[PDB]
DNA sequence: AGTGGAAATTCCCACT
DNA sequence: AGTGGGAATTTCCACT
């Protein structure tokens, strides 16, 4: 039912993990980019539908911990 | 050496009663004339600086209010 | 000649 | 995959 990163409604199994649409594109863009994100808090931000855009660092870290990878 | 009391960017003057940068100036103007119902993803004490000030509108707005920013500030003056 | 409004324009991102 | 919005810079305004 739900995205394993933000708990929004999932669309399918993207990059190896059940995710929503925005989390898919975000992950792609993050890995392909020269992207070193930095948390403004404690590296433990709440990632949900409303807040997920607040911290790319914690969102990216949740993507990786969930096992996402450009190979399915 | 004068820096934005909200995000430590380079300050551009005293705006709304407080030493701040152009971006924090208009962020505050935007936040107070509109609805400002932001939600913090951390614990309402996020670090606000030039690279991160976009992460948490909630804490940024909070630092603006805590610093004393207010639209009516220049108007007094008397 | 020097400050600080607000508006306008441009730039940057999110999700669709 | 094009509309919408947020952020940030640039500009012009009144008043010293
Ligand atoms: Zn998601
Ligand atoms: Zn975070
Ligand atoms: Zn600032
Ligand atoms: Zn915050």
């Amino acid at each position: 039912k739900l995205c394993l990163v933000c708990s929004d409604e999932a669309s399918g199994c993207h990059y190896g993990v059940l995710t929503c649409g925005s989390c898919k594109v975000f992950f792609k863009r993050a890995v392909e980019g020269q992207h070193n994100y930095l948390c403004a808090g404690r590296n433990d931000c709440i990632i949900d539908k409303i807040r997920r855009k607040n911290c790319p660092a914690c969102r990216y870290r949740k993507c990786l911990q969930a096992g996402m990878n450009l190979e399915a």
